[PDB]
C-alpha cells in the first residue's frame, strides 16, 4: 500500500517488542510524522492482523494507521504519538495533576466505550499501550493482540500480561469487553500510581492467588476516593456483574466535570 521512497526512517528505536522495533518517521502525504512497527511467517501474519483491525477503527481516542509497507522489512506505519507510553510520561512528570489524570484516563475510557460498541477486544490494555499525542491528549494504541469478534459471541476464546488479565481470561481463557474493563482497572491504579508496575514483587501465580481471596491493590497516594471506588468496581470477579465501558465512560465523565468545577 505505501511508497517506501516516501517514508524517511529515524534510526533510533523508541521502543521494542517480540515483533521488533518501533522507530519514528517522515510520510509524504504536507508531511506527516509517523511512527512505524517495523518487523524483526507467524510475526508477519500477526502484524498484518494488527493492520487490520486498526483499518476498521475511527476515533479520536484511538491511534490511526496511515498504511503498510513491504521493503528492508514488514512496516505498519502509524500516526506519531510525540510524548509516548503514558507509564513512561508519568515516571518523568510526577508533579502531572490528579484532574489531569483523569482528563487523561477518560479519554481512555471513550476511546474503549467506542472499541466496545464495535465489538473488538483490545486484550492489552494498559498504561503502557496508550500514548501522549500532548499533555492533555491520550490515545489507545497496540493492537496486536486485538481480536473483532464473531457476530454470534460476546467474547474471544484464545506470553500472557497476566497482572492486567481477569480471573475468566486466566480460568477459561475468554477474552470480552468486560475482560478490558478489569484491565481499565488496573490502567487507571497505574496512571494514578505514576506508572509504578502493579502488583509489585508479586508473580502472577501470587496475583491470581490474591485476587481469588478478594483482595486488591489499594488505593495509590493522592487518588481520589472516587476514582479507587472505580478501580474496584472495575475489578469485579464475575464477568457477569462487573460494568460496561458505557457505565465506567459515564462515571469518569461525571466525575472530570465535578473536578473541572473548581
Ligand atoms: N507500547 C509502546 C511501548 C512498548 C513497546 C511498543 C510501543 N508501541 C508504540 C505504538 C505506537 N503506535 C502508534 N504511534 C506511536 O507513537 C506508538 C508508540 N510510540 C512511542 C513508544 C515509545 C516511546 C515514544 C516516544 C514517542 N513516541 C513513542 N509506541
Amino acid at each position: 500500500y505505501l511508497d517506501r521512497k516516501l517514508l524517511t526512517l529515524e534510526d533510533k528505536e523508541l521502543g521494542s517488542g517480540n515483533f521488533g522495533t518501533v522507530k519514528k518517521g517522515y510520510y509524504q502525504m504536507v508531511v506527516k510524522t509517523v511512527a512505524v512497527k517495523i518487523l524483526k511467517p507467524a510475526l508477519k501474519d500477526e502484524l498484518l492482523a494488527e493492520a487490520n483491525v486498526m483499518q476498521q477503527l475511527d476515533n479520536p481516542y484511538i491511534v490511526r494507521m496511515i498504511g503498510i509497507c513491504e521493503a528492508e522489512s514488514w512496516m505498519l506505519v502509524m500516526e506519531m504519538a510525540e510524548l509516548g507510553p503514558l507509564n513512561k510520561y508519568l515516571q518523568q512528570n510526577r508533579h502531572v495533576t490528579d484532574k489531569n489524570i483523569i482528563e487523561l484516563v477518560h479519554q481512555v475510557s471513550m476511546g474503549m466505550k467506542y472499541l466496545e460498541e464495535s465489538n473488538f477486544v483490545h486484550r492489552d490494555l494498559a498504561a503502557r499501550n496508550v500514548l501522549l499525542v500532548t499533555q492533555h491528549y491520550a490515545k489507545i494504541s497496540d493492537f496486536g493482540l486485538s481480536k473483532a469478534l464473531r457476530a454470534d459471541e460476546n467474547y474471544y476464546k484464545a506470553k500472557w500480561p497476566v497482572k492486567w488479565y481477569a480471573p475468566e481470561c486466566i480460568n477459561y481463557y475468554k477474552f470480552s469487553s468486560k475482560s478490558d474493563v478489569w484491565s481499565f482497572g488496573v490502567l487507571m491504579w497505574e496512571a494514578f500510581s505514576y506508572g509504578q508496575k502493579p502488583y509489585r514483587g508479586m508473580k502472577g501465580s501470587e496475583v491470581t492467588a490474591m485476587l481469588e481471596k478478594g483482595e486488591r491493590m489499594g488505593c495509590p497516594a493522592g487518588c481520589p476516593r472516587e476514582m479507587y471506588d472505580l478501580m474496584n468496581l472495575c475489578w469485579t470477579y464475575d464477568v457477569e456483574n462487573r460494568p460496561g465501558f458505557a457505565a465506567v465512560e459515564l462515571r469518569l465523565r461525571n466525575y472530570y466535570y465535578d473536578v473541572v468545577n473548581e
